């Protein structure tokens, strides 16, 4: 029966409330107690405060108009204000101090995934101080959790006028007794209330949210911890540049401040990192996600050379100048990651920092060709399987839903032993033919990989296996260098082929490396862990990258 | 015969050199004459700066290895150097201090548009600095301007060395004596000269400019102004975000730093911004070109009502919202003014700062319909003209070559009478049918707006035109606010139909407005006064909106 919840902002989804402060602000002042909320209040339908929520005034010029309503209120009170005493600076400070009620957001969005529509109704105003960007950003964090933001300085109605509830259900397209109202004003709810909606009067947070739990059937207090927030593709803004003639790459973008550039492994997509991108982007960064090169919309010429390292950090440096960044923060994941420990190597100009995740920083033996070396390791065995053109590419193409289901999985729910991979004569041997869908990914998550792979097949990423002596004649070059730019090492217990313990001798290449580590972690470490990953990054950037 | 043009960086395209700092430091430390040159070059071809030189190893790892020279230099010239002696201290400064040399850019830039193909040669390190940046920032300005970099540290080779110069004949592709070659080391010049190059010695900028005006033949010292560096369409980042399911944005985009976002005007383009967009980023700023909505590769709906600015606003907030922005600055032109000062008023707490070229801030008359208004103006006549649907299309569809080169046109080449336009039955009734090209046009930027246009043709761009009394009612809302956000007019002179004397009461408005003035500008601000417009907006942007 219920499948609209309506929230106020002030006291609701933000706290402390605006009018908390007034009253704090009389104690600490020692002024008559309701001084500040009657000069707030003063003239009522026809006052300032009114003007200023309609939308008709904003707030720099409302200020003087409640300082004047101050003076007024003191007057008849018969008490003096203090010399220093300042509408913008109490404002200022009460707006500044306002953060979001975490655990009501994560009740509206616990809700919407339940099927409710959600919306915020506020009385707001149009604010031009020159620290609006921070009442900005408040709103952006909450408004992508929100089917509908309504605000009175928008719509020119403020509550408690019963036109601003007509308004909100025709917006809504529902019937008063299929929402739910909560509100921490008594007054803003009796037009809802008169209309027939349930309506919750917020005191506390946790009574209500039990109040919320009564009336929806749904738990909603002791509920555990969420996933961070994901991307979907249709809202991200995709960006293309054309590094050479016949290359153009694709990444998504979010975010202002210090450019990111994440770089994905093998067999991804820039949608590996949809659970970083909103939480680097809400931390203060730029992300650019990239489509690797033979990967999504990026291009994916067939030439096996045009996938070596040498070429591939070169495109990069050019991605870099072409958008006009001098620098950016580079981290990477499985093939990703070792591309990013050869940008720092040789372009520490471009790289302000470098990051990667499982992938160790492995210099080149000069004595020991690198397919010797796989020989030798049979967890590297898989890789002399990938060498021939066309082979593995038919069985990993041969049923696309079947190579993601198969390959995306927790490291207790593996179906695929990378050892005997030559031996057997494929990666799917004895692999199931419908394997279950992982606890990690959904099937519409899956899906996304497949229409990607749909498009250039395993051709492109592929070949970035089969440059062995191209990438160690390469790297021979670096050897008597060391990485003296800030960087990080995040290592994942359980991953199968980048075990921990072949990342142990990097601090005698890179001194002061800062290292991460994530307990029951397999191979695919951002969506396996995502808030583990999240937490690790943002601390490392705004230590080590700022 | 002369075909080729190579430079070195230190000393000859950057100035003040290294070695030149050396001198000077031992002078002001009173150390013996050469020491430091000497500890610089200790040990030759095997040495630490040939090892530097080459990419062996990093400047953080030579830095200890150069002071341990000065000392073995000082021991045997018995001499003890100073207690605050810091090799690193020394090259930070000496890195910093080193600018771009002008005089000798512009000549680089002068061979290479007369068919030169131009050349950077330069002994250079991999820089793993913390100051970094500052060098990344340098060879990024001047990369761009010539067809080749070649780094000693990236090659493994360094001058004087004979097959650097191999080496270098081989990537451009031509023989010695089509070659010139510019060095402030006379060393490095032999090998050129060996092989029967052309070499001019640099001592100083204009005796070296004067040899190689005389063995070139083309001026190069005393030439005029050069316009300012403009985009090449195909080098852009394209950015696509779709705002809503109908609608998609598209942008270009350069730069790091506070976003700005250019906004076009009628019949333009995000290429009407092509000489600001490498200047603003240059300048420290994300700039952020838009193809406005009914334009180039944004969506083009044929609905009227999808045109009025209370669409067109909200529709760019979101742009902000999808992007991940809490502010941009705003900086239109004409029909692109006119939303940005909309813009100020609905949405001040995403907009950082705002800027007009040409379009004043006109307040709606609640007692008279626009419509009344542009009749009591002959000026506005033409604006009747584009009312009906499908009349001013056709007129302006039927030819695209000769709309851009009618209207594209400096105030004194003139071809079209904006009066009368509705009398003669046509915007073009007395036009010539193959206008002249204009000076502040070329051929190949006329076809990019053809090109552009031969898409979704001028119904989308019309129809800004065809929601005079739905702007009105929305603008009607905001009479009782003021501009109270950092804000710039920029009148200009000459142009048409938005005459600088318009803007004369829009301090009442927006108390704190600056301004900015172009002499002898028409209409096409952009295009008609590039450095002109560039200056006002960048001292604007650094005090302003920085
Ligand atoms: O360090 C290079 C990538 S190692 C590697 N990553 C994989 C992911 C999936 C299957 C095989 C893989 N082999
Ligand atoms: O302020 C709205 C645009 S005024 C206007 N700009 C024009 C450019 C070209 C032709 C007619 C024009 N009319």
């Amino acid at each position: 029966t219920l499948r609209a919840a309506v929230f106020d902002l002030d006291g609701v989804l933000a706290l402390p409330a605006v009018f908390g402060v007034l009253g704090r602000t009389e104690e600490a002042l020692a002024l008559p107690r309701g001084l500040l909320n009657d000069a707030f209040q003063k003239g009522g339908p026809e006052g300032a405060t009114t003007r200023l929520m309609k939308g008709e005034i904003t707030l720099s010029q409302w200020i003087p108009l409640m300082e004047e309503n101050c003076r007024k209120c003191s007057e008849t009170a018969k008490v003096c204000l203090p010399k220093n005493f300042s509408i913008k600076e109490i404002f200022d400070k009460a707006i500044s101090a306002r953060k979001i009620n975490r655990p009501m957001l994560q009740a509206a969005l616990m809700l919407r995934k339940k099927g409710f529509t959600t919306a915020i109704l506020t009385n707001t105003w149009l604010d031009d101080r020159a620290e609006r960007d921070g009442l900005a950003q408040l709103m952006c964090e909450l408004k992508m959790h929100f089917d509908f933001l309504i605000e009175s300085c928008q719509v020119g109605m403020v509550k408690p006028e019963p036109q601003i509830y007509k308004f909100l259900l025709d917006t809504l397209k529902a019937s008063p007794s299929e929402v739910v109202f909560l509100d921490d004003i008594g007054a803003n709810l009796k037009p809802a209330r008169d209309l027939g909606m349930v309506t919750i009067l917020v005191q506390d947070t946790d009574t209500a949210l039990k109040e919320l739990e009564k009336v929806t059937g749904i738990q909603l207090l002791n509920t555990p911890a969420p996933l961070p927030t994901s991307c979907n593709p249709s809202d991200m803004s995709h960006g293309y540049v054309t590094v050479k003639p016949r290359v153009r790459l694709h990444f998504v973008e979010l975010g202002s401040g210090p450019a990111v550039c994440l770089c994905h492994g093998f067999p991804e997509s820039w949608y590996s990192w949809r659970y970083q991108i909103p939480a680097l982007a809400q931390a203060g960064y730029r992300v650019l996600a990239m489509d690797m090169k033979g990967y999504g919309e990026s291009s994916a010429p067939p030439e096996i050379e045009e996938y070596c390292m040498e070429v591939l950090c070169k495109e990069m440096v050019t991605f870099l100048d072409k958008l006009g960044l001098s620098q950016a923060v580079f981290i990477g994941h499985d093939w990703g990651g070792m591309l990013v420990w050869y940008m720092a190597l040789f372009y520490p100009e471009r790289v302000r920092a470098v990051a990667s995740l499982n992938t160790p920083f492995i210099p080149a033996n000069p004595n020991m060709s690198p397919l010797e070396s796989i020989k030798a390791n049979p967890v590297f065995d898989y890789q002399l399987y990938f060498q021939e053109p066309g082979v593995a590419e038919a069985e990993l193409e041969q049923n696309l839903s079947r190579t993601f289901k198969s390959l995306f999985r927790a490291s207790d729910e593996s179906v695929l032993s990378m050892h005997k991979v030559c031996e057997a004569g494929g990666l799917f041997v004895n692999s199931p033919e419908e394997p279950s869908l992982s606890r990690m990914v959904t099937e519409e998550e899956i899906q996304f990989y497949v229409q990607q792979f749909k498009k250039s097949g395993f051709r492109g990423p592929l070949n970035w296996y089969r440059n062995m002596e191209r990438n160690w004649k390469w790297a021979c070059k670096s050897l008597g260098r060391k990485i003296l730019i800030p960087a990080l090492m995040v290592t994942a217990e359980k991953d199968f082929v980048l075990v921990p313990q072949m990342s142990q001798h990097m601090e005698d290449w890179i001194p002061h490396l800062k290292r991460g580590h994530i307990e029951d972690c397999g191979h695919w470490t951002q969506m396996d862990k995502p808030t583990e990953v999240n937490q690790i990054l943002i601390k490392w950037l705004d230590s080590d990258a700022r």
